[PDB]
């Protein structure tokens, strides 16, 4: 007998740590210890995608004497209106109504159509530099940060400003840096909510501002902005990175890939669905039970914590035969989890789709002898950041 504890070390770079496919392999769920609180773990894909859907199994956090969080857990908690168990109800569903509409098909469509302009003007520049090259530097974080500021209609040099502020907010590391980056996050926000009241155009905050014609408060889109921004690239930035590392894995599917742009749809779903780095942190999506529930044999309490590990469950053999494999010809693989599922699915996830699948269309087709330019052990996942990530991707082509 010996309490797990997380997060547990993983040997690889990417993957799922052995300990936590160990306990996958005894059951669906598990008592571990964290760093926190002691947490039930819920690693197979039915169950966490049963518990997903459980209205009973919520962000907020019920306790009367809730324990401590990060200043960086605390601004993600907040910022998806889970602050206050007692109006979570009310706030989350406001939240989800603002936001979903947001993202209409012909905003999506608009979008599709710069985004694939951009990435070839983007795959233009590198193909043109002199190796090695940082990938990360120069394209994973160049798309999803210019699809940010299109969403919030700002000059695409803006994302020089703001784009270490994500990766500041929610680094668990250090409070003081955490809410310092915050503070300067709802400042830049303010000053757009101000400017688009007098100067709209066909973006978010505008259609905020025109909504229920006018009712929201300067703070309350502000504060919808700032999820959006703070959400709205970091990880998809990191699915980037990851799922280049990936292909470059298995180069029978990248050439596959490449000789077919047809396959990116399904390429960019393995990618999701295996895409997770270092100890895997960010792969579970963390709950509280505001009633007790039954998970097999086991009794989740009303109060407890739960991890439910999206990362994991993507890897379950029993919804994804060869769960560990990378494989774009699959024949009708199950959803993955990397988006969640249930109230909180992800609201971007198909403005996140076309924009990986607008990069693995065209990636190893323009570059085809790219390649890492350092060890692939060298590559350090940041784990002090809620979101993770690599900090750089040296290649050569
Ligand atoms: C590949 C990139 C992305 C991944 C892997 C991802 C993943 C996720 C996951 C797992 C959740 C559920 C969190 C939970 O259940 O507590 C979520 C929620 C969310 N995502 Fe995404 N996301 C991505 C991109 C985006 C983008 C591009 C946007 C918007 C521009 C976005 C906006 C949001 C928002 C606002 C939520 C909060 C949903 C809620 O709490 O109701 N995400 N995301
Ligand atoms: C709202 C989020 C940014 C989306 C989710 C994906 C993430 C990620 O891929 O890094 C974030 C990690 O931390 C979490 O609690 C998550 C798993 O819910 C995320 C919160």
């Amino acid at each position: 007998t010996d309490l797990p504890r997380l997060p547990f070390d993983n040997p690889d770079i990417m993957g799922i740590a052995p300990q936590m496919l160990a306990l996958q392999k005894e059951g669906p769920i598990a008592r571990v210890g964290t760093a926190g609180e002691d947490a039930w773990l819920v690693t197979r894909y039915d169950e966490v995608r049963t518990l997903l859907a459980d209205r009973r199994l919520r962000l907020s956090n019920p306790n009367p004497q809730p324990s401590a969080k990060s200043a960086a857990r605390a601004f993600m908690v907040a910022l998806a209106a889970g602050d206050d168990h007692e109006t979570e109800p009310a706030r989350h569903a406001q939240m989800r109504s603002l936001l979903i509409p947001r993202f209409s098909t012909r905003r999506l469509r608009l979008m599709k159509t710069r985004i694939e302009h951009h990435v070839d003007e983007l795959l233009d520049q590198l193909a043109a530099s002199a190796p090695p090259v940082d990938l990360h530097r120069v394209l994973s974080f160049r798309l999803p940060t210019m699809v940010v500021c299109d969403l919030l209609g700002v000059p695409l040099a803006d994302r020089e400003r703001f784009g270490q502020w994500a990766r500041g907010t929610f680094d668990q590391s250090d409070n003081e840096h955490s809410a310092n980056t915050f503070q300067q996050v709802v400042d830049y926000m303010l000053e757009l909510v101000a400017r688009k009241r007098v100067e709209p155009g066909d973006d978010i905050l505008s259609e905020l501002i025109a909504e229920k014609d006018g009712a929201l408060s300067d703070a309350d889109i502000a504060h919808l902005g700032n999820a959006v921004l703070l959400f709205g690239y970091e990880t998809t930035i990191v699915r980037i990175d990851l799922g280049t590392l990936l292909l470059l894995r298995n180069p029978v599917q990248r050439a596959q890939l490449a000789e077919d742009p047809g396959l990116a749809p399904a390429a960019v779903e393995e990618i999701l669905r295996l895409g997770v780095g270092g100890k895997g942190s960010n792969a579970l999506i963390p709950r509280y039970a505001h009633g007790d529930i039954t998970v097999g044999e086991t009794v989740i309490r009303t109060g407890d914590a739960v991890m439910l590990a999206i990362g994991a469950a993507n890897y379950d053999d029993r919804a994804f035969p060869d769960g560990g494999l990378f494989d774009l010809t699959r024949v009708r693989p199950r959803s993955h989890l990397a988006f969640g599922h249930g109230a909180r699915h992800c609201i971007g996830r198909t403005l996140a789709r076309i924009e990986l699948t607008a990069v693995f269309e065209r990636l190893f087709r323009r570059l085809p002898d790219l390649r890492l330019a350092v060890p692939e052990e060298s590559l350090r996942w940041q784990e002090h950041r809620i979101t993770g990530g690599f900090d750089e991707i040296p290649v050569t082509f």
